[PDB]
């Protein structure tokens, strides 16, 4: 792009290709993301341009929202590291409790803020959270989704992620709720703990099963309604719910009590971002800082 200088590519997210560029004239060093295409909805870039008003320590700053030759490029602030790599870094030895603990705290907060301005994320994962050398993390990619759609896959052949969505986006529900971020993020708080992602499914359907088989089948009595979702199934198999002590060993008491709140099957009962922070799980939380290779 005239206007910088592709100092790097550095990945390609359900959306687009991500870039890492320095403003020539003003120096400053950003993330430039690609939006792939003649029509280009205009309702689209209204509400994406909305999303620059949102501010809050842990959500990735949108600076601009650029509409030139078809393509859509949207200009973040830029952090160094997502949190797929540094899980990955961390295999070894694994992320320190406190940490994992700083940023489930930060993330939460994130997620307070942008569901009560109304903006739901709907695609969270380890490589949408950027973390910095001072110990913070930032959620990025808010509310693309829903100025958006959904893509067969990404963009251009690129297998699309579906570890951390939502039963109910699964069972094809048709209208989303906040609850579909803090489902995604008690998935990724389990990875954090367990250095394994919790439900690795392959397909839409092992999605789903592998839910099933550590959660137990849902039912009318956990869930009421899910019998008449879309895409549910009488002939799903039954399983029984694996006792919790066994997903996230050697998690204590009070990270299962919150993370068995974040994963429960009724959106309804799945406990609120603001809620979650006021947990007992955080009475001691602090703010580390991590060990970060750059
Ligand atoms: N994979 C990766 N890696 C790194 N380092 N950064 C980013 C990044 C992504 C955004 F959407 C906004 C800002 C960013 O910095 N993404």
């Amino acid at each position: 792009m005239e206007n910088f200088q592709k100092v790097e590519k550095i990945g390609e997210g359900t959306y687009g290709v991500v870039y890492k560029a320095r403003n020539k004239l003003t120096g400053e060093v950003v993330a430039l993301k690609k939006i792939r295409t003649e029509g280009v909805p205009s309702t689209a870039i209204r509400e994406i341009s909305l999303l620059k008003e949102l501010n809050h320590p842990n959500i990735v700053k949108l600076l601009d929202v650029i509409h030139t030759e078809n393509k859509l490029y949207l200009v973040f602030e830029f952090l160094h590291q997502d949190l797929k790599k540094f899980m990955d870094a961390s295999a070894l030895t694994g992320i320190p409790l406190p940490l994992i603990k700083s940023y489930l705290f930060q993330l939460l907060q994130g997620l307070a803020f942008c569901h009560s301005h109304r903006v739901l994320h709907r695609d969270l994962k380890p490589q949408n959270l950027l973390i910095n050398t001072e110990g913070a993390i930032k959620l990025a990619d808010f509310g693309l989704a829903r100025a958006f759609g959904v893509p067969v896959r990404t963009y251009t052949h690129e297998v699309v992620t579906l570890w951390y969505r939502a039963p109910e986006i699964l069972l094809g529900c048709k209208y989303y709720s906040t609850a579909v971020d803090i489902w995604s993020l008690g998935c990724i708080f389990a990875e954090m703990v367990t250095r394994r992602a919790l439900f690795p499914g392959d397909s839409e359907i092992d999605q789903l099963f592998r839910i099933f088989r550590t959660l137990g089948t849902p039912d009318e009595v956990v869930w009421p309604g899910v019998t008449s979702m879309p895409d549910y199934k009488p002939s799903f198999p039954k399983w029984a719910r694996q006792d919790f002590s066994k997903v996230v060993p050697p998690l204590d008491e009070d990270g299962r009590s919150l993370l068995s709140q974040m994963l429960h099957y009724d959106p309804n009962k799945r406990i609120s971002a603001k809620a979650a922070l006021a947990h007992p799980f955080f009475q001691d939380v602090t703010k580390p800082v991590p060990h970060l290779r750059l």
